[PDB]
């Protein structure tokens, strides 16, 4: 039964891989085996792993329509997995399936993100500070989650069904910023009927006048930097609206000995200290999708978390997103991603006594 | 008895005031009866607070010679003020008298932060990361206490024994960031024989074209400046030795809404992410006092806690001080003070179950 088997696995604590051992794994004669004998286990551990916060979820939000289709997935996909617990890695058919299966629950999990998105605004319309505090716990963990479930999935899916898998061993920095400079600011030019112009350079300190390349999944860098760029390009253009004249966004990239390091600044106001955190904030930037029925462009922030997530993926291989912002000015934007492949090692959520007590507790320093 | 007294006055909490309400108290005919009632208790308050955590401390650091002393002072000072909360404000005598009493703590207290500081190179020479946690903890809560005690102690003293107390109404920020520059590079020249130039620039958003000014204190403001320019000036010394070219050290002033911000940009070649909160470490930062016998230049860097203590002021009017490193290429650093004086609140340590627990104590996350 469902509880019983999630109870089993979510004893069990998620093992992260690195970066390295993602690559090598599949470099050379990958092994669907293999593959299949680590991910028997550790899919089923990290779906139970997060299944048990879920539940612990406020009620008006565990019982969103969203909610429960989230976690009736992953309830499926858990059950389908544990089918093969008992088979043999020698069972060639059994293999074959395996990798089936993990296809097919490749595809019913695609929207998981927007889904999970929409329980919460389900949750804010018909429905607490108390609480909120949870939501914003829980919402960090589910995504990085299943930020790591996705990984898996794909790896396996990729190798399986120059790039290995989901990663490319030589991934061009500056080409993918442009990638998402340019997609940007064709959303930029639709809403606004206007954007900033780029300003990039480049210092490869390790290896001076060298391209910058890192081990990398480039979707991952992607996400980041388009996220950063909508937000450079909103307040830049929200800010400029009147002189009419828009400062560039300029962007500085540098790879040291242990940081890949990409600076986005832009002259687009700023925010006072006290709110730029909300950029983060799930509830707070928790607002309803736009209507299908018109053609009314889509404004550069709203619906589906762009920049908590983007920090997740930073965060998720032991790098970091930091926003720095001088209100009346401007605001620097910052993803550190480690340099080296040994250095990337999944940061991965566990479920235990420690993230119970985090749902249900709840000063030392003189309140303000 | 001691003991007894420390408990006594621990059990309160230190009250908070707004530099409004500094500024508002001295301005006009400051109360020397009113400032005695609230300071007989209050500075019992504030004392026997930090008293009881330097009572926890790791006993080898308890025990050094400097700790002891520092202790020693602090004891004496509660007791000399406890001789009062039985005299009457309308007894003269007795508010010449306290006066006096305030007068000479300031006196007795003004080395606190050094000799507290060589309690720690005493303890570091002699004698562990179970608690250095604790020490780092501790410091902190310490010398943000001792700013409080000692702006106390500053304004009873300057108003009773166009600035109000310490506090100037209209503080020049340029002014104060030229004076923390000019002193900085003048060390900078003495040790390097050679510093960088100094660009400044400054925006008043809330105002445009008028001087930027806050009511704030200004040798707090000065020392955060002069602590960064020294840290700028070392880094761009040692990355640019070879070239012999110095990039300048950037300021850039804003003032918005609510934020009062000063970032300083140095090209010193930066610190990876993972080294950065070092700057913030007693322990890490904790180097012997060079000898007085020489004539040999002192360094940018080393005894005394000037990061750290930076921080610490910055805060302790709720505001910030953070920095945002690129390796291979530099370091932003950005002062954050509040714009109004109703929002610039002291930032107060209090003792109580909650910071007994964070001696005494010590997870949801994959340890990487
Ligand atoms: C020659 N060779 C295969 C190796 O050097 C090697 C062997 C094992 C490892 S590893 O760290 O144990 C390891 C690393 C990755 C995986 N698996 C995978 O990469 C996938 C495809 O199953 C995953 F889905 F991404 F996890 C596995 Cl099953 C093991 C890493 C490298
Ligand atoms: C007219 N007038 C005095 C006021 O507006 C006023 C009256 C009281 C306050 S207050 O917030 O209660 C207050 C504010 C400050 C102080 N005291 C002091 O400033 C000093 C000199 O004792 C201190 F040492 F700095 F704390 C006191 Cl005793 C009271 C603030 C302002
Ligand atoms: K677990
Ligand atoms: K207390």
């Amino acid at each position: 039964g469902v509880p019983g088997q999630v109870d089993f696995y979510a004893r069990f604590s998620p093992s992260p891989l690195s970066m390295k051992q993602f690559l090598d794994f599949g470099s050379v004669n990958a092994c669907e085996k293999t593959s299949f004998m680590f991910l028997r286990q550790e899919l089923p551990v990290r779906l139970a792993n997060i299944m048990k916060e879920i539940s612990l979820l406020p009620d008006n939000l565990l019982r969103t329509p969203s909610v429960q289709l989230v976690q009736s997935w992953y309830i499926q996909s858990l059950q389908e997995l544990l089918d093969f617990k008992d088979k043999s890695a020698e069972d060639a058919k059994a293999i074959y399936d395996f990798t089936d299966t993990v296809i097919r629950i490749r595809n019913r999990h695609n929207d998981v993100i927007p889904t999970m998105a929409q329980g919460v605004i389900e949750y804010k319309e018909s429905f607490d500070p108390v609480t909120s505090q949870n939501v914003q716990y829980f919402l960090d963990r589910f995504y990085m989650s299943r930020i790591s479930i996705r990984m898996l999935l794909n790896q396996h899916s990729l190798l399986f069904g120059k790039h290995i898998g989901s990663i490319n061993p030589n991934c061009n920095v500056l080409e993918v910023i442009k990638d998402g400079y340019e997609n940007a600011r064709r959303l930029c030019d639709l809403y606004y009927i206007n954007s900033p112009e780029l300003e990039l350079e480049e210092l490869n300190a390790k290896s001076p006048g060298q391209p910058i390349q890192v081990v990398y999944v480039p979707s991952h860098l992607y996400h980041m930097v388009f996220e950063l760029f909508k937000n450079a390009m909103r307040a830049t253009m929200e800010h400029h609206a009147n002189r009419g004249v828009y400062p560039p966004i300029q962007v500085h990239v540098t790879l040291g000995n242990e940081d890949l390091t990409v600076k986005m600044s832009d002259r687009g106001g700023g925010v006072p200290l006290r709110k730029i955190d909300r950029l983060f904030n799930y509830m707070y930037s928790t607002a309803p999708r736009p209507r299908v029925e018109t053609s009314r462009a889509v404004p550069l922030a709203g619906f589906g978390y762009g920049l908590p997530i983007s920090r997740l993926y930073a965060q998720y291989f032991q790098g970091d997103l930091k926003l720095y912002s001088l209100e009346g000015y401007g605001t620097d934007a910052v993803i550190y991603i480690k340099a080296l492949s040994t250095d990337s090692i999944e940061r991965l959520p566990v479920y235990n006594k420690a993230a119970w007590k985090h749902y249900n507790t709840n000063d030392d320093w003189c309140v303000p």
